[PDB]
């Protein structure tokens, strides 16, 4: 009974599912804390009380409470990131694929679902693991963790509303993985843990924070780092959203107490529809609820630490998409639409460009225009497009990526940089919006591989070599083949500064990803904008 | 006897000069002024009183006091800049070349000579007026103006040193021309100034003056701007460098009358051994004494001038040259040489950067780098040599000219633009250099004609081209033949801004000038020094 897993919590009873004309074992459910209801809104979390009996893990588990994409209802482009199940915040539970024959001492896979630490699901199709751990022959686990209010309300001070709760639901998984994921074949001393976009930022924040480290080998990092100016805010800053929700909601401010009180009761939703009120800004890819930078979970400035090389020392693989920013534009800038190749005029541009540097002082908004406008054509409606799409990009993934790249090399094992610049087949966006932010995701799941989804054969090919890179990282810490034949993935090093594109032509090395605008968005402008203020 | 003319001021004898097998007429050192010495030592120009007898004209005449360049002795490429005359105060005075038979109302064209306000001769070699207005058949007028303290010394408020005396100087010549051609054939209804470097920024004064408007009809700017950044300092600034001068001399500084007093006892030596000293800066395209900004002989800011459109309004041909800064950063960046390719290094980039815009605070200079740096190869020895010869060519030629072109263009008659980038077959200097600042010159006045320069034929043509375009334009307001087949040098328009290119190859036409750049000089770096300083 392979599918009868005891673990230190109690028992849990599986469910064998079909996998390319064969199957593979699969624990839904598993809960690894106790749910963070009633007053357990906002705390840490707490570690589940073990059961008695057996936990039927044969479902998929509930999602948090999140706010839902309705801007585009019954278009699988944007449905595809919906919770596909009953919201509840009741939702601390992990999903497990184990291969069959149940292995022993396997490479580990840990994936931590991306959405701006304010939405997101362990259970989306796009995320089954089946196929990974299979093909792979890898225990997938996938995690949750609570996004929004829940997960990152933060009245730093208090101990009912700390803040950061939501990445230490990780670390419980991570660390349950830890002391029970020997007991479905997995080797807890060899655990990958990755995600994409605010997935993503969040491995490297384990990386960064002392109370993770031990818990994983190595890390991987899709389209998203620990110091994206989205990804956190300040202690004050993050009082003052805290704030600004109880005001949006009609309660008592005088103290935390009567705050923490107030949010308390209000109903989930309640807290959800006044949720993008507290943000300081008009703007675009800005999440009012995510990490602070709390001198705990994060001892200094995530820059001092990454200066000063406090933090976990192994092997990385990372890399973006080429058109980022695409996916954000759609949604907040004007002149945009998924009914039309969007050329972008030169008012609806420079309107854009607020938008997506909302910090930005008047004289840095020049600058950002100036930098990203070719004045021998600017009224080009396709340049005007292409460049706000390179600016949200650069700003918000590539360049802090980047900036986190050079930074970790130094004191880094190992660091492996990727540039997906693969436009699918079958892609349900228009052609405009390229490569789009998170669609490398299907890629390394390896849906390609399902012959009913209708892609090429040559993406069946990247699918498998992808899925490949990313479990023989995971299991040897660099993504090469021992002594093949095929083109090396180089190592990124300080000097040559190394990467590849991934797509269906012939692999490629090139240098210094988009350097000369990174040198842009990570010296110049912070430089600018801190002198004119 | 055409060689015996009689002026207003007395009768001149001209003499006889040979021009490619055929002769002209030359009257060589008119003089209009009374000699700005002793007590006339930076007072305005004082007309000349008329003489008896018959004052010949058949030599040139002296030069004025000036810096000479010996940093390249017994080398034709910068000793042809040099005084070929002897110095001396006693220089104000003309030269004129009247076709034979002596023609009657024939356009004129007054020739302005360049050499940063610091320097310059209207005798050189290389301005020789027999071939121009020979082939062209125009009266060729070479005028000459005080330079360095003796024509720009300016402390605002003083009737003894005024500033601005040099500009006025030339005003005086423009007026005697004006009262006196016609006797020599000239048309006073007819005349172009033209003139090169601080000689095309005079032009561009003399049209912005009220006081010289009505002096010509049509004129000429090469390589030169009246709103480049070395062409004029504001009176205080004026006043500061004729203090620092005084000091620099151990001079009575309590007042303008004994600080006058005391450098009008210097000989002409002393001033200028200690003329550098006053700049406030290190750097280099900066000169001592230049035009100042008095709310007299310039009604007000260059700037609001030229928004109000309060200037001579009238056609304008002008232009600039491939590579305006190379002769400079020879002669004070650091890395340079005559001798080698004059590879740059990344240190001596950041130090020449510095020099090209002394005015600049840290993070000017940060933007300025970032703008001319190419960080997917910035070892690069060429890339940064070309680099900084752009730069130093845009901030101080190209940028301020183009300003200049759209601003005159909303209120002109008509605007030529031309950029000259032929490589002359026998330049003196080496490659890297380009096409030097100055160099169109030569084929201006028609050089390549005398078949024992060694030109090209090739060469040949485009001097006579160029001739023709100018004389052709001084004489209509249009370049362009009544109604050849030869391609049309278009209109620089608002919209357009059109403009074609000077060389050996057939005409071709563009559009917006290093516009990119040029946003960054015009708009850009001034508002980022205004608002972080
Ligand atoms: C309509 C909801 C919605 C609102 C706002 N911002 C959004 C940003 C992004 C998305 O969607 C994605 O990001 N995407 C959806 C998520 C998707 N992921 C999915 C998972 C993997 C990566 C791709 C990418 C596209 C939806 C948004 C917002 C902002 C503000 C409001 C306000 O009422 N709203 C409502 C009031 O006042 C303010 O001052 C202001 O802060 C600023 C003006
Ligand atoms: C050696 C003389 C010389 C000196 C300085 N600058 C020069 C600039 C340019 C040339 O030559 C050309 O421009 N060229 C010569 C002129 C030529 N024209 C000719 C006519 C048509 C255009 C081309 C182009 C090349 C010669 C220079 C200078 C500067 C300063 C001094 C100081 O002692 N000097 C001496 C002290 O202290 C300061 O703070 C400082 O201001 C800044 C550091
Ligand atoms: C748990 O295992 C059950 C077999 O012992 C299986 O029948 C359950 O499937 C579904 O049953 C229905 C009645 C409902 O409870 C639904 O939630 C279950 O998914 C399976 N699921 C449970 C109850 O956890
Ligand atoms: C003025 O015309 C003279 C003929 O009447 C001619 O001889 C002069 O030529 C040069 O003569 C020598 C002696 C010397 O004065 C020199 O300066 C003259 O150039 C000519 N030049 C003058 C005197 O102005
Ligand atoms: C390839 O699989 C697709 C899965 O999304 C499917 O939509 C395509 O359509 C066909 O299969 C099903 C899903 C149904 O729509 C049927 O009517 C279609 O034949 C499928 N490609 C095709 C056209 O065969
Ligand atoms: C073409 O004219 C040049 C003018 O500068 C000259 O230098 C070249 O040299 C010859 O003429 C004179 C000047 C002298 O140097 C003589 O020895 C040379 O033959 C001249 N080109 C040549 C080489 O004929
Ligand atoms: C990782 O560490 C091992 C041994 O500690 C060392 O041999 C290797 O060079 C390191 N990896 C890199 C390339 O940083
Ligand atoms: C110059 O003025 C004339 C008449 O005043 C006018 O016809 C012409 O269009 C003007 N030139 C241009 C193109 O500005």
């Amino acid at each position: 009974s392979e599918l009868l897993v005891n673990t230190k919590s109690g028992k849990v009873m599986g469910t064998r599912v079909p996998v390319l004309s064969s199957h593979i074992s699969a624990f839904l459910g598993i809960p690894f804390a106790e749910p963070p209801v009633g007053n357990m809104r906002f705390r840490r979390p707490e570690p589940k009380k073990p059961w008695s009996g057996v936990w039927n893990a044969s479902t998929y588990p509930n999602n948090c409470q999140q706010y839902v994409d309705e801007q585009f209802p019954g278009f699988s482009g944007s449905e595809m990131w919906n919770p596909n199940r009953e919201m509840s915040e009741d939702c601390l539970y992990l999903n497990i694929w184990v291969p069959s024959p149940r292995p022993k001492s396997t490479t580990v896979m840990v994936w931590i679902y991306g959405g701006g630490f304010y939405s997101g699901s362990s259970t989306l199709d796009v995320y089954n693991g089946k196929y990974l751990a299979y093909t792979e022959e890898v225990v997938l686990v996938s995690l949750s963790y609570r996004v929004g209010a829940f997960g990152f309300l933060a009245l730093h001070g208090s101990q009912e509303a700390p803040g950061n709760v939501g990445l230490l639901d990780q670390r419980m998984a991570l660390q349950w993985v830890h002391d029970n994921i020997q007991f479905f074949g997995g080797d807890p001393k060899t655990v990958t843990i990755f995600g994409e976009s605010a997935g993503g930022a969040s491995v490297g924040m384990h990386i960064l924070s002392p109370g993770s480290r031990d818990l994983f080998r190595r890390a991987i990092l899709q389209s998203g780092s620990p110091n994206c100016p989205w990804a956190s805010v300040s202690v004050a800053e993050g009082r003052r959203r805290a704030v600004e929700l109880g005001r949006n909601l009609n309660c008592n401010l005088n103290s935390d107490e009567e705050l923490i009180h107030c949010l308390r009761e209000k109903k989930p939703q309640e807290l959800i529809d006044v949720e993008w009120n507290v943000l300081p800004f008009d703007s675009i890819f800005r999440f009012s609820f995510v990490p602070v930078i709390d001198g705990e979970f994060f001892p200094t400035s995530l820059e001092s630490m990454l200066n000063s090389g406090n933090f976990k020392k192994t092997q990385i693989l990372l890399g973006v998409n080429k058109d980022e920013g695409s996916f954000f534009l759609l949604y907040g800038a004007p002149g945009f639409s998924k009914d039309s190749e969007s050329k972008i005029s030169r008012e609806d541009f420079m309107s854009g460009v607020k938008l997506s540097v909302p910090h930005a002082n008047d004289l840095g908004l020049d600058a950002v225009t100036l930098q990203y406008t070719d004045w021998m054509d600017d009224n080009n409606g396709i340049k005007n497009r292409d460049g706000l799409d390179d600016i949200v990009g650069d700003h918000n993934v590539i360049c802090p990526l980047m900036h986190f790249v050079n930074k970790y090399t130094k004191f880094g094992n190992g660091t492996y940089l990727y540039f997906f610049n693969h436009r699918a087949s079958n892609l349900v966006w228009p052609e405009w919006m390229g490569v789009i932010h998170g669609y490398e995701i299907e890629f390394v799941f390896g849906l390609p591989l399902v012959k009913e989804l209708n892609y090429t054969a040559e993406e069946e090919a990247l699918s498998r070599r992808i899925m490949h890179y990313w479990a023989t990282f995971a299991k040897t810490g660099n993504p090469n083949e021992p002594h093949s034949q095929e083109s090396k993935w180089p190592l990124f090093t300080t000097k040559e500064q190394k990467f590849i594109d991934l797509n269906t032509e012939p692999m490629k090395v090139h240098q210094r990803l988009r350097v000369q605008m990174c040198v842009f968005w990570n010296q110049f402008l912070p430089k600018l904008l801190n002198a004119t203020a």
